[PDB]
């Protein structure tokens, strides 16, 4: 029988081959909301060819491509099946993957859920923490996708804009963290200190009332709480690019102060994704853990395997699905006010868009 | 009977009276684990003489002085009642207030301890979340003054740096938070914004691994889950000062920019802090509640009522103390790892003088 649910599952994306690369960058240059060029239109492919080179080489570094669609469906399938026997009364669950600047793109995803005639649709960010440039992002095109295609829809919305503490979430994170910290010497496992690693936010977006530092924040709490802060933390943060001032303390700084000041046994835990992706098999893996920490002379440099395909994990997704349907929320509280700063216009339109969905 | 445990109730301080504002000055600005300038020794005096009076009219703006010695001395009353009856084992307990920049000084406090002849010490610091700018600072003034005072300590020594989290803390705040909530007017409780706010810190000890931010967050959080996130909320930073970045959204933007978005019905709550003192009755109350507030036209703005007196706090105190005593604790593990990016020596001394107490 046809599907009744639909779990739209937000992510950026990533490249899956060499190839997709330029369509990727061009996709992210081109978007106003992340970014305001002069001539944009022109610039941005320009910008897009000029980078493809740098940004192919880190993904053959990596294997060439990114694993992100992989582990989606997986956790997806997974969580489906799940949900299927926990939530009978809203008939087959079927899950779709839409991506902000790969295939499949939030369009194409948003097309196909109405095409299949479902009763309900739930925005389902797979970002746990609630950024304005990613999840935020996310539900600007499904509010914008409608705008421009000049119908409303068909279906009925809601949207699971943030997990930050989810119970599952936070023993996953717990659970993978432990199991790591078996794989250093035993006569250093006291000594592993851990650096919880989140991708960063220029100061500029953080400044405006971005709030995701302050949930990531919350999601490493849970997490040493769960472990009974068996071993000292701090929360830093990867992926700065350019001349601008980001939220620091920087991963790749981090690593080589921790060193350099005697502490060489370290644990980096990605605590603001679910799923390996360029951040995890190249940057901290490759650039920081085989280069960086080689250079500075660590002991023991891990990196806490990333959720992927635990099915405790896809326990997690369809728990947070679940209670969003018997709880019969459009969204957080937290979606209902925009960033004291906030100088988009469509943020609120996209808030409305969720907050006054019928039913 | 005289005392057995004497319990250090670590803050910064606040000048007491208008008199007292210049030496409160002078002896922040020599401070070297909160600044390092060039000819200190002689750049101090001068800068303390040219604040003071700016200072001293915002301390008159508020009645004449600070309030934190009267509230720390009562909260200090109350935890010692709880504690003799909690710990009959501790003997009589005794608290002792350790201010950084005004009297009764840490180093007074310290020399006061050892003369009762105390059998145990510990240095509670009255900040929840830990920044090395304030608890850190409290404690390098202890290990600074044994050092200096060529002497060991004549009794055990232990600290409890940290308490983000604290049970009974969440539980003030949303308490103070639910009887501030009920004073909007009811057609607009829903409507109203919670911004949390806390002192800012420039963005070079964010930078450096300052663990403070992550553990504001943290409070944060847990404060607004006992609330079942009734309302929305934004975690902001306010009393920046000086031409550098600072860690934002400042306190007083975001007020601003929440009202020209049209969100009216504003609730402030410190929380960083658990008493009255220039953040709340000047900062707060006069410069942002008062002149920006009508500004930009609210409608209603309230702050949640600091801790103060309230006995539950008291408990919390006497709990917190009872625990570290129970668990036998010297500090937490944080405290077991400095700044990735530290670059003051003291820290890891200090951090040493209390993990290789005996005991
Ligand atoms: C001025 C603008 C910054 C706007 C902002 O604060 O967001 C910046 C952002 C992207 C920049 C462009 C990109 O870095 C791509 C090009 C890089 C070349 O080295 C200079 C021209 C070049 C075409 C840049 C011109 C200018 O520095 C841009 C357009
Ligand atoms: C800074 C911004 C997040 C905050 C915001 O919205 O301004 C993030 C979101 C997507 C990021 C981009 C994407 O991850 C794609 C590229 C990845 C490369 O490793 C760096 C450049 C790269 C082009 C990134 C620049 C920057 O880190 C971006 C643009
Ligand atoms: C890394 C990439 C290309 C640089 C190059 O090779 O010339 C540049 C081009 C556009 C840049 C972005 C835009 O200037 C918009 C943002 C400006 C903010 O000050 C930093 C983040 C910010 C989101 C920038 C991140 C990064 O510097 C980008 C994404
Ligand atoms: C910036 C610093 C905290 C981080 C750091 O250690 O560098 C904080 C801690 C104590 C603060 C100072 C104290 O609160 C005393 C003064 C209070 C006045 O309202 C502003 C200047 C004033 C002189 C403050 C400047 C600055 O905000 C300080 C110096
Ligand atoms: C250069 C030094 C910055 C130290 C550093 O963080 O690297 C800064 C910090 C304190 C500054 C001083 C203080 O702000 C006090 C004075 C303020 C006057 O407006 C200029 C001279 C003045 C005497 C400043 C000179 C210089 O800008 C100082 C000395
Ligand atoms: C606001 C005050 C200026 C006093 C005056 O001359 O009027 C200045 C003088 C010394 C400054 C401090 C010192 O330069 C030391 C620190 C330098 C960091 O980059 C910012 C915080 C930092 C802690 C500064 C805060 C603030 O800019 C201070 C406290
Ligand atoms: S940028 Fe955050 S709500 Fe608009
Ligand atoms: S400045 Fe933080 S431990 Fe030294
Ligand atoms: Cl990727
Ligand atoms: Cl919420
Ligand atoms: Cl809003
Ligand atoms: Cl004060
Ligand atoms: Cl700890
Ligand atoms: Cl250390």
């Amino acid at each position: 029988r046809k599907p009744k649910t639909g779990i739209l599952m937000l992510n950026m994306g990533g490249p899956e081959t060499l190839g997709d690369v330029h369509d990727f960058l061009l996709r992210l240059f081109l978007d106003r909301d992340l970014m305001t060029l002069p001539i944009q239109n022109k610039l941005a492919p320009f910008i897009a060819k000029r980078r493809t080179p740098k940004i192919q080489e880190q993904y053959r570094r990596i294997g060439g491509g990114s694993p992100i669609k992989i582990w989606t469906s997986k956790q997806g399938e997974g969580m489906v099946k799940l949900l299927d026997e926990l939530s009978p009364n809203t008939a087959p669950h079927k899950y779709y993957i839409g991506f902000r600047y790969v295939h499949p793109l939030t369009e194409e995803a948003i097309e196909e859920m109405e095409r299949d005639g479902l009763e309900r649709a739930i925005a389902f960010t797979q970002y746990p923490q609630y950024s304005c440039s990613t999840t935020g992002s996310s539900l600007n095109a499904i509010y914008r996708y409608y705008n421009q295609v000049g119908r409303k829809p068909t279906m009925k919305w809601s949207t699971i804009d943030r997990w930050p503490t989810h119970h599952l979430l936070i023993q996953c994170f717990a659970d993978h963290i432990l199991k790591e910290l078996d794989h250093f010497p035993l006569e250093k496992r006291s000594e592993v200190v851990i650096l919880f690693s989140a991708h960063s936010l220029p100061m500029s977006v953080v400044n405006r009332g971005d709030p995701y530092p302050q949930e990531v924040s919350a999601t490493v709490q849970k997490v040493m709480e769960r472990l009974e802060y068996c071993n000292p933390y701090r929360l830093v943060w990867q992926s700065k690019v350019g001349p601008m001032p980001w939220l620091g303390p920087q991963t790749d700084e981090s690593i080589k102060g921790l060193c350099e000041r005697g502490r060489k046994n370290i644990l980096l835990v990605p605590i603001a994704f679910t799923s390996d992706h360029i951040e995890t098999l190249y940057e901290l893996d490759i650039e920081y853990s085989q280069v960086l920490a080689k250079e500075c002379g660590v002991e023991n440099i891990r990196r806490a395997e990333s959720l992927n395909g635990n099915p405790l994990f896809s326990k997690a997704l369809a728990d947070l699905v679940h209670s969003h349907i018997q709880s019969n929320e459009l969204c957080s509280k937290q979606l209902t006010l925009s960033c004291p700063l906030c100088v988009n216009p469509v943020c609120r339109e996209t808030k409305s868009f969720f907050t006054s969905q019928q039913l």
